[PDB]
């Protein structure tokens, strides 16, 4: 943590095969004005001043904590953002515009990061089968903005924090049946999450830049969890429709019936 102007932060990241959250603390700066925008959210451009631990800000009462305590790690002395994260590196915030800030509550910003968490093994399973070009989705966090009033609304600010990707950011298809790009990869990832996932799931929204991915979401039958974006049965099925799987979906030997 260095001791250069900033501000500071409690820094959450989520490791799937302990299934639990690693509560850290860093000193970020954030610059003035946001360099682009989506639909939903603001993203910035941000340094950082360091990664340390939590002890100076003690979680307090275990009742209404969100995330629940049996779903945190005490022990933090390993993670990614020590590294990914460390002094001087540059990163991407990402804030809600408002409105709609109506739409996200604590529990929103916490499933976001772990959806994205999700769809990163998903790269690794695609890895795995030796595809022509390996997908990869970035790291995601959780982090408190302290040292900013509270919403009042009395909640404090929240917001995501990424890696920062480097070219031209390009979306391929949505989160409702739309295809955007020629490219055969993403279509096929997406072909590829839903048969090996038993139709449990689809990741789709897949975006980024070259095979660097950020912001995914994924569709369940049941349309629980995932945030607001999952549109249940009815996303699945858009993409079906416009869906045809191509040459990485035969090579993968993928059913061409959905
Ligand atoms: N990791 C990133 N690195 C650089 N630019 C990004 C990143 N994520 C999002 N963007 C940009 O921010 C815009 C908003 O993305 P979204 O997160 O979908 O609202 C995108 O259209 C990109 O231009
Ligand atoms: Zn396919």
């Amino acid at each position: 943590i260095s001791s250069e102007t900033g501000e500071m932060g409690i820094l959450w990241e989520f490791d799937p095969i302990i299934n639990k959250w690693i509560r850290l603390s860093m000193k970020l700066k954030v610059e003035r004005k946001p360099f682009a925008e989506g639909a939903l959210r603001e993203a910035y451009h941000t340094v950082s001043l360091g990664v340390g631990t939590d002890e100076n800000y003690p979680l307090g009462t275990t009742t209404k904590l969100f995330p629940p305590i049996e779903m945190i790690s005490p022990i933090s002395k390993n993670n990614e953002a020590m590294t990914q994260l460390k002094n001087g590196t540059k990163f991407v915030l990402k804030l809600y515009k408002k409105e709609a800030e109506q739409q996200a509550s604590r529990e929103l910003y916490f499933e976001a990061v772990k959806m994205q968490m999700v769809c990163r093994d998903w790269g690794n399973k695609f890895n795995q089968k030796k595809p022509p070009k390996k997908i990869e989705f970035l790291m995601s966090w959780v982090v408190e903005l302290i040292d900013r009033s509270p919403s009042s609304n009395g909640q404090p600010i929240l917001c995501s924090i990424e890696p920062l990707l480097v070219g031209e950011f390009k979306k391929n298809n949505s989160n409702y049946g739309a295809v955007l790009t020629n490219r055969s990869t993403p279509q096929a990832f997406s072909h590829f999450t839903y048969e090996l996932s038993n139709k449990q799931m689809i990741v789709v929204d897949i975006q980024g830049v070259d095979d660097l991915y950020t912001d995914p979401q994924i569709h369940t039958p049941d349309g629980k969890g995932f945030g607001l974006g999952n549109l249940g049965k009815a996303g699945i099925n858009k993409f079906i429709t416009t869906h045809k799987c191509n040459a990485v979906c035969a090579l993968l030997d993928l059913d061409v019936k959905l």
